[PDB]
């Protein structure tokens, strides 16, 4: 099967990863074709809205470190990620991209680059103090424990926990309000706070990809 | 009546918007009373701290839009806001300039500018992510859709939500406590607290005043 | 008895404030021992983990003001504040300067900075809205009032909350975890977490230091 | 005559402030009518490169104070203004938004919103220090006095000072030599440094228009 | 004789450093009565521009280190530098406060904090690469050299160098031009300046304030 | 002979590019020589000060296009670029790196990248303008044109400007009174300046690579 999943919905473009026997590890190709749907919605004028999500029971366990610069690319349309199950190191980070986050009961968040000895390049050391509180961030990266979905509903990573079986119920409800709303100021809305953010993030983003180049150095 | 009620009352003026027949809607009239009260209170050697509410049931819809720059002043003495049912667009943006903010359990909060075809230009770009958090701060400005008092309290938005008539007990209450501190110290804490604010969000406000600006021009 | 009473087991080096007779107040050998064990446990090959607690029952009132710029080192290795009772004023400052905290049921943190007639110089008025929020670090900051453990835990200021008698079995189960990760990456990435801090903070921590200064001139 | 003068040679579009009857002052029409043709040239793919000049003697007096935001858009196409006279107040301000500056021999510039009792609102407090140094900003500001074309050069306000009879030949060097490279990357570059540029005076730029809005209100 | 000489001529006031037995150094009276006198010229009505010079033939050698935080005041009244020699370390530290300089031929600026083993805390670090230039600021520093005044000239120190018995000559014209504008707006126009050079330079002046500290615990 | 020199001599080494043949064009070998050889003199306790230059008679004239992140090291000693020809594009990008330059009348600047069809990663967007001035450095990088040595030394991209035959003797010069120096100070003082300068720059520093990569995945 395809390594990724898309569906095109009432104007909601869900992209599904689909390597579920290596736990939605983002292989070279998977993340490939993942960037380039991103890319894709965003110039697709049937598209208002994308969700990302998992294959269950993993939403993303990291890079795929057995087949081993940011990609994320520009977007004005809202990205809402359905939080299915762990989202690990680079699935973390993938998580951290999208607009608003929903979880299931069972999404569990964790950052093991300590554990691996390596250092992070797409945002998390960024973006982890950003979404879930400067503390909280220390101890998941330096302990590598799982962050719960309640904990993570607590200190605002993720907006909304519902039940597992109804994850993409869920998102389509968050989908569909934004869909009726005037789709030409939905994306000059949010362009804007994504504007604001890369002026507040990107020295911190250089500085992160200055300590992962000194690793690698040193390393 | 009055567009505006004032009252002064243990050094803590409470200044109330009273256009309830318009949903305490801000007309030009009622924005030039208010903001003037803002800066009257400031001058007033009577006041320590204002507490800022609406007539009942609604705390402010936002901008008088039937009848149709920033204009909060630079302020030393504390201002309550004391969210006593919805706060809406222009009105959200009123409670988001207040320094501490108490909800009425009938409190609700939400962002319109998007479903109305508008861009913000009194911060709530800035402001909601930095009070309520990157995520639901995207929720609620691509969705409207509204955000309960006590999921406010949750995400940090308040720091308290008691029932309705409770209410401005609740904020007389942190008034005084307040008035009993050493008032040169806390206008200068205060001070340093609105100092340190400016530094941190001012190229956030121009980039959001500069896609206002956009909007319009293409609009 | 010493005034900091140091304790190394299992790679973690633990630093109790020890002068409980005076509520753990900083005297200016308190500080200086503590300042130094903090160096020396940055420098001891022996040492992973830092834990900072007080020894019962107030974790840290403050300066001593009976007896009357930030000595804070620069650290590679993380530091677990262990709250186990009131964190006042400079000991919220302590407090405020630790990756990680954890808090007994007891924690309560209060500034009295304002009713006591002192502006903060160790960062209080940086630190405490970026780790509790801006309305509760305003509201704390101008009432003087204490706040709970619990309302600690939901707005982020601290980790977790345990039964007293568990507070230091919760902070060695956190520290153990870090002491089981590789060193080398922790070390390299808390680094760059404390470099991002230091880069978004500093013009914040000037405006600090500059309103200290005009308030002692002025008074 | 038209207020603007519009040719387009070699790919080189030249607008000519076109009333020197007054000046070259930008009145209402004037300024509506340049804005556009900004914004045309970089819209029309027969056009690689902007001149910005006056009809002389005066290259711009300022703004049409018998008559009486920033309205410069974005451009990825390079603007050279051919500064052939006084550049002086707002006829400074659009100066200091070229990309690059010839002056003939003539060119002469001022700053004289203090004499005349306004505050700037299209950047000169931002881009004046930015461009010919702070102290020598500051002295133009609170004096008033006129800065040669050859201390222009010297300060690095421009790039090159010419006979007057050959300064539109020399900006049409300048503007070859660039017709000349990639035309993709040409605009691919400037966009990055005017990107760069907005992220470091965007908090100049707010602060900016907060003391001129300040000025209006106590005026 | 005092160690600070004041005259207050056509609204202008001319603060003479006055200990030319020893260089002009700024002992601590010295230190208090010129930053004093700072403040009184911006609170008395009879003053509208300040000069700041030195008993011939040194302008300021620097802090008294034989008798051995920053102290220049919040000013909306321009200061003008007239610096009439050498201007050395700390008195290199004045004269970049200075919102504007004028040099007599015989001026001359060097660092010495390298040679004399100081780390710098009133913005040399900061100041002298923003108003000399990155790499001349770094050449001072570490060689210790003197920058000679028509070198100072070239790289916009200063903004004019005048033949010595012209100094005060040249200082008072600059000095009486500020006199003839609108003193509410030259006051209104400086402050902000003033303010956009504040938000741009409190991180570094922070970083600085952190080097100086490390420093001198490390020696 | 080998790619690199390399002598020292009075504790001052000099790196010599050596690909005369090649006009010293960048290759991998010679970066990673190069770079290599930075952090050599970095750690080497017989060295206080780097010359970099290169054979004869160009310095550098950027990366082996034929053969075909940012590589120079963190350094506390000072690097004085000594440049004996032409400069063009990545060695442009070397020169703008050195703390301290000085010119052969030789020596001229170029930025080709546009012509080439490049996005600079080595900070050519970011130290250009810092070093030679907004403008300068737009005409630079749009028109392709050289600048020359006397033109560097006025807009402030080199200190000094010498005859060909005493290009190194100079450099010399400046390093022997560096050496002359308190060397702790002299590396404390130069670590400021740098961590101050990367604070100032890293978000322009992640623009400049985030524009390079977008050019990278259109083109
Ligand atoms: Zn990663
Ligand atoms: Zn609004
Ligand atoms: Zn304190
Ligand atoms: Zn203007
Ligand atoms: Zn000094
Ligand atoms: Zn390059």
């Amino acid at each position: 099967s395809p390594v990724l999943l898309v569906d095109t919905t009432d104007r909601v473009r869900t992209l599904t990863l689909n390597r579920p026997q290596s736990r939605n590890a983002l292989s070279a190709e998977l993340r490939s074709t993942f960037f380039r749907a991103l890319s894709d919605a965003q110039n697709d004028d049937d598209v208002d809205v994308v969700i990302v999500t998992g294959a269950d029971p993993v939403f993303c366990a990291g890079l795929d470190l057995k087949e081993l610069s940011p990609k994320w690319p520009d977007m004005t349309k809202p990205v809402i990620g359905a939080i299915n199950g762990a989202a690990v190191t680079g699935g973390l980070e993938l998580a951290l991209y999208c607009d608003i986050l929903i979880a299931s009961e069972n999404a569990k968040f964790a950052d093991t680059h300590a554990r691996v000895g390596l250092m992070p390049t797409w945002g998390l050391s960024v973006r982890l103090p950003q979404k879930v509180g400067v503390g909280l961030a220390r101890r998941m990266s330096l302990t590598g424990d799982y962050l719960s979905a309640q904990d993570a509903l607590r200190a605002g990573l993720v907006t909304e926990v519902v039940a597992h079986d109804d994850l993409l119920t869920a998102a389509r409800r968050v989908a569909a309000s934004i869909v009726g709303n005037n789709q030409k100021a939905v994306r000059a809305l949010l362009d804007s706070y994504h504007r604001i953010d890369a002026l507040q993030t990107g020295g911190a983003l250089w500085a992160e990809a200055e300590a992962a180049r000194q690793w690698m150095r040193s390393t």
